[PDB]
């Protein structure tokens, strides 16, 4: 019984639709040449910045805070990347070979290959632009199914069995229901037939296991650039995660 | 237009079930000492075994032999560790706490620290066995799954746009289609209501993006032992999937 499991399908909508986050820009000097700036360099300077947003976008999605501090940092280190990724995709959708990383930072293929490993990995996340495109996504679907990311990725990987732990995953997989009456609810309402319902349902939700296997093959390549000397992310995210209630 | 698209849910069924592959034994002396076999020679014997046998499956899944030689190839060096992994997740549903990877080879997670990496697998694999356990999973369902995975897991990355492959993937995602109706078919039945329904669906649709990743996870350790010195997986799956019609 919370401000979450009592929820109609729009108000799902609506919440998650206001909960968006901003789109941010990529940050390099516009008047200076281009061959200069460090594609990874902005990439990565972007994420970082991105990550900031993720926070308050999570703590937003109905059902999140009711968890522990602890379980939210576990959700956000697990499904990050596939979070980014989706935005990504969902951004470029209306770009036919092109990734809009930024409004200003759009790259094709060519632009990826600059670097070892991100080819592959540009043509995975184009791949699935296009498959978006082709079922015509919408704006509805798009934030359900991140938010869907967000609560999945990493719920069944909770190393724990304490009775609250139990408790946390219940919890989990009821709000996960619920976004599933959602996205049902959007299908119904925009004129499918109960076949074509849970049909494109299906459809949608198998693209996020190719999400998750991009988000694998970016995570190898990100591992493979930075030492294991840096703020590991699960603090980041915990000192994000773990705020006061002075800034009233 | 085909022996695939024609089938009736009932009829996918029977299909998948009398596809469903032999379970087999691993190899090693059972009146010998234990501490002295290659938990890894093995669990890789055992893989390699099942390939082999994975291949006839395959060929007999609704929809799969229509396809080209190469995108049959494709799909399945895509999914192969994923196929692996379900099964034995499956075979595992009814001793908590351990993987059934064989009848007569039962290993607990203590089993799985002998070698390092092996450890953080096993107990993402015994983590998806208790959800199937939780969810009361069907044999029905879970053909249903395993053959969605064969179809579904490489067809994203079909690095094609020729007319063929257009033609290619619409067939794959027309029988995923299909599998989904059966799927519903035999939720229906059982007596779930239709919100029930689209949320069982959801559940182990959702289950199949972990599996991904516990594939994603072991094809890094696969590939940290073996060197770029062996017949690419390639090669073995074309030469044992381009069968001749002679031991007829
Ligand atoms: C993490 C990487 C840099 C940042 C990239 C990014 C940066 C911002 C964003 O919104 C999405 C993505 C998707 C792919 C990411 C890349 C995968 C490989 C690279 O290391
Ligand atoms: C491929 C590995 C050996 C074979 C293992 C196996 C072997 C047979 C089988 O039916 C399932 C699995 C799942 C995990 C696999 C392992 C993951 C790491 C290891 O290299």
């Amino acid at each position: 019984n919370s401000l979450a499991l009592s929820l109609t399908a729009d108000q799902m909508v609506s919440a998650l639709l206001d909960a968006e986050p901003p789109i941010l820009y990529s940050e390099y000097d516009p008047t200076r040449p281009f061959s200069e700036a460090s594609m990874m360099g902005l990439l990565t300077n972007l994420a970082d910045r991105e990550l900031v947003h993720m926070i308050n976008w999570a703590k937003r999605v109905p059902g999140f805070v009711d968890l522990t501090l602890h379980d939210q940092v576990h959700l956000l280190e697990s499904a990050w990347l596939e979070i980014l990724m989706i935005g990504l995709v969902w951004r470029s959708m209306e770009h036919p070979g092109k990734l809009l990383f930024a409004p200003n930072l759009l790259l094709d293929r060519n632009q990826g290959k600059s670097v070892e490993g991100m080819v592959e990995i540009f043509d995975m996340l184009l791949a699935t632009s296009s498959r978006f495109r082709m079922m015509n996504l919408q704006g509805e679907e798009f934030v359900c199914l991140k938010s869907i990311i967000l609560l999945n990725s990493g719920v069944y990987t909770f190393l724990s069995s304490t009775l609250k732990s139990l408790e946390e995953k219940d919890h989990i997989h009821r709000v996960l229901d619920k976004i599933t009456d959602t996205l049902i609810h959007l299908m119904a309402k925009a004129g499918l037939t109960l076949q074509q319902q849970h049909q494109r349902l299906a459809q949608l939700l198998l693209i996020l296991s190719h999400i998750r296997h991009m988000s694998n093959k970016g995570m190898e390549h990100l591992y493979s650039m930075k030492s294991k000397n840096v703020v590991p992310l699960y603090d980041l995210l915990l000192e994000m995660l773990d705020a006061h209630r002075l800034h009233a």
